């Protein structure tokens, strides 16, 4: 056990050792890429999974096969005789939270705030987008007012999810065969603009919902309430737009896949005993080993990406990459304040009366609560070892970390420092705050809801398998089983989804080993403390709610992005 | 990294970090047992299995998912409603090879020598167990002839497999929810004894065969209650030959799979790791041929021989009765260790290469895993031989090893493995012995797993053939057969999909392959030996495809190609 210290306060002896270590760790730690993403030449046999992990993974899988055995869903491409089918899909299995009230237009609202992807609803200002015609008349037989879109917005009450990233999308294609000769069919896409308002006990509710970009009054008209089935079939492809940015965006991108070049930077250039790696490899443990596992299962040809997703494997990839290069060259404007106050959801963004505009917002308090205990946590923990900006600068293994993350090879993070160097303490506690924010809350936050809201697949289908009926056309239930995914899709998105949500890898605060610094087993216990206290808060917050929010729930955010 | 030396012939400093390598090295492979079985306390996350291997699992795992989507099996405890419905398990696997033609009695027979379990056939010498009260009416009815058992037996014709060692179980309980009330049910236990016949005729072609002669399901004979079955009893001798299966699946699995490979090989990978430096020759020698072994060793501590795990809802016996026969199979091993090499093996039941007739033909010339087997222990004997000879010249060097010492030590001591047949005198003391220990070690990791794992899919997935347990008792003999008999007796829906995720999950890959570890030798010599061996591998995979091109049916299972490197899945 070696007590952790800057390169600069060792002794010549100590700082070569240091160097042969950091040598060593880059032999064993080589930079790679797939398809344009950063990853690991070869994954050290220290950072593979551990027997424990290995033992619950095979549970689930096994689990997997049991409830399949008891299914009555078969390996054919043809949809669901009926809809309630999709309900007998879970005979060994937890029923997902979302099945039995996903129809409830505030259940499909709520799930922009708490639901697996709680990131893109955004505060209207000034105007709607000019391609997203919603009317005065519109909305006045809506929401059964005399008020107007204008006075609306000027009052902050309405809110939108603007899918248009997935506007460029090449639709997936799949294939099987059937009676001798190969089948090929396409997948439709849709990148849909969805209007809410807050209305106010208070609910935040669906309004309007246009499927594609581009308007037109017959071929691509704005669905309301007001307009039955045709409503229902609106939101399955909106569920389906904000599925496909929920995996391409915000969980393998902006979790998985930009936590790595941080796990490899580390690798490279801190040494074992190095305080930064110290404080941030308990928030590495198997990252890089489920970042391969992603390559390999998931963003993989015949994966489930490729199988699931709305777009081809390519079309996928390139929205991942995409979200990665803007979260990369605007680092600092993802930490969790600013990213709300951009999308207008921040705790500052409130009335007249100092009440927030969107006042239900479970991720937002939630993590906003995990994301101060941790900042408090790498204050103190770097405060044991930083306490003058020259100790910063003089941090030749530091400067070396900084260096490799903004460098086009390790990882390309532009936006990660000002004026081109690392000087200050407390802009490398806003990264480490980060980073470890994003392996614990944010990957918890976005991962473990896949189950209760993506496993009943009507509610959040991964892609839609038939175009939107015209308005006038009669909607029969053989409609929307043709427009959900068939039998074997389905299938394959209840595994991945059971997959990714069977158990913990392991809990944010309490790591494997204990510091050796005794003062830093302090600073962690204190941590801890605080965890105890949010959990505490968050439960008396639950039996307020209208609906629990029980995904940041300090006992259940791992310590890393693991699963 | 570092030359492989003889700790006697290091400096005091070099000894000194060989002494500091063994002390971590004991603090991270400690000791431990579940249930009377010698295991690791916690695996070494270097011992843990790597990522291709958890990628190829879990790709097998996944087919399993799929394969069972498109199957019609549900998850039950009713009988299937047909007999044909065992060959509609597989829409999206590999069909057992068994499956066309496991009802033909030459195909039962020739498991003896070439299935799962080629260990148990002994040719018999002087009579038939008294127990077994075979006439020689039955016989020659049977064989069609006028020969005597007196007379096949003083020319070495007959052979018997005898299941007593299953005698004593006590049968697995299960139960479930049928209509809102708890059912609970029983197993059926069966200790039988086949008598089968060497024909040199065989079937008018000029080639020779095990045929089957006689079945008794249990040890102690009854003309109502256990009697003896012939081909001549139809339908009741094809469940005869089901509840002869079920036997020689559980002691497989119980015997000759966990306990007789996996087993008994863990106290040799800790005592390699509690007692050898990294540095030491027979470390850099064994090593390879124990990668991810403890690792699945967890594994069937964990999901086989656990608490609702595959033996105890597969198996014939309770959990605790296949426990037992467990620890009595390693115990048995352990205490003659030198007495289950494999030339020794086989002649202790009287199927060794040296039992030859006087014509100088083998009694039993049919016999692939012998054969190949053989071929395979020659080779790896070669391979240690010339090994180490390259660091032991002289037996002294043997006794001056302070570190072999005390890995013989360790392993013979009761909390180290037990292994009481491993020396003479209590100690270490030839080059030639250690040979013969390293071989028998590097034969067992590698080809005889091989030669009891690979089988399990192409003989024990299609449930008919080789079903894990018998779910009603044998039916009288004058009684009329049904096909809902048969389906009784077989495993019902839930567990004969629970026996096939099993089978192939133990067949899905190969973690590594015989002879080709992950690193070089350091050692340019031990490289030299090393290549040499793989030479000789490869003129033995073609030997072995020649004769597969001469035999009835071809043998694959030890073919080098298909032979691990070690232990692993
Ligand atoms: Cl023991
Ligand atoms: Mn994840
Ligand atoms: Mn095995």
């Amino acid at each position: 056990m070696v007590q952790p210290s800057l390169p600069q306060d060792d002794t010549p002896d100590q700082q070569e050792q240091r160097n042969r270590a950091i040598a060593q760790q880059r032999e064993a730690y080589q930079y790679s890429e797939t398809a344009g993403i950063l990853l690991i030449k070869t994954l050290p046999q220290s950072e593979m999974f551990s027997l424990k992990y290995l033992i619950e993974r095979d549970k689930g899988l096994v689990s997997l096969i049991a409830n399949t055995l008891a299914s009555n869903i078969e390996n054919i491409f043809d949809p669901f005789d009926k809809l309630e089918d999709f309900e007998e899909m879970f005979p060994l299995l937890p029923k997902p939270l979302v099945m039995n009230t996903f129809r409830n237009d505030r259940v499909f609202a709520r799930q922009r705030i708490a639901g697996p992807n709680p990131m893109v609803i955004e505060r209207v200002v000034d105007k709607l987008p000019d391609n997203f015609p919603v009317t005065d008349a519109m909305f006045q037989k809506i929401m059964f007012t005399k008020k107007t879109l204008a006075e609306a917005i000027a009052q902050g009450k309405l809110f939108i999810t603007n899918y248009k990233g997935l506007a460029e999308l090449s639709p997936g294609r799949y294939e099987y065969q059937k009676n001798g000769t190969l089948v090929q069919k396409t997948k439709t896409i849709a990148a849909p603009l969805v209007l809410y308002a807050w209305k106010p006990r208070g609910s935040l509710a669906p309004i309007a919902i246009q499927i594609n970009q581009q308007p037109d009054p017959i071929t691509n008209p704005i669905y309301t309430p007001r307009d039955g089935k045709h409503w229902f079939i609106a939101k399955i492809f909106a569920q389906m737009a904000d599925g496909n940015c929920h995996e391409a965006i915000s969980h393998l991108a902006r979790t998985h896949l930009i936590l790595e070049p941080f796990v490899l930077a580390t690798a490279n250039e801190l040494a074992p005993n190095h305080p930064l790696s110290v404080l941030l490899k308990p928030h590495f443990q198997f990252t890089l080993a489920i970042n391969e596992l992603a390559r390999e299962q998931l963003i993989s040809a015949g994966g489930y990406a490729d199988d699931l997703l709305a777009g081809t494997l390519e079309a996928s990839i390139a929205v991942i990459k995409a979200a990665i290069k803007e979260y990369m060259d605007n680092f600092t404007e993802f930490a969790l304040p600013r990213e709300l106050a951009r999308r207008g959801v921040g705790i500052g963004d409130v009335d007249q009366r100092g009440e927030n505009f969107l006042p239900d917002y479970p991720y937002r308090d939630d993590a906003m609560l995990l994301w101060n205990a941790i900042e408090v946590y790498v204050r103190d923990y770097l405060s044991l070892y930083y306490q003058s900006p020259v100790q910063i600068r003089q941090d030749t293994e530091l400067q070396n970390w900084v260096r490799r993350l903004v460098s086009p090879e390790g990882g390309r993070v532009t936006g990660l420092v000002s004026n081109g160097e690392l000087n200050t303490i407390e802009a490398l506690v806003a990264i480490a705050t980060q980073v470890i924010f994003v392996s614990g809350p944010q990957h918890a936050a976005v991962n473990y809801p896949q189950y209760d809201y993506m496993a009943f697949i009507p509610n959040m289908p991964l892609a839609t398998y038939a175009t939107p009926p015209n308005k006038e056309s009669n909607i029969s239930e053989a409609t929307i089983l043709n427009i959900l995914p068939p039998q074997k899709l389905a299938a394959r998105q209840l595994e991945l989804m059971r997959t990714l949500c069977v158990f913990y890898p392991n809990r944010l605060g309490y790591p494997d080993t204990e510091f050796v610094d005794v003062r830093a087993q302090q600073v962690l216990h204190q941590f801890q403390e605080r965890l105890q206290e949010i959990e505490q808060r968050i439960v008396l917050c639950n039996e307020k709610r209208l609906e629990p929010y029980t995904y940041l729930l300090p006992s259940n955010v791992p310590n890393s992005t693991s699963i």
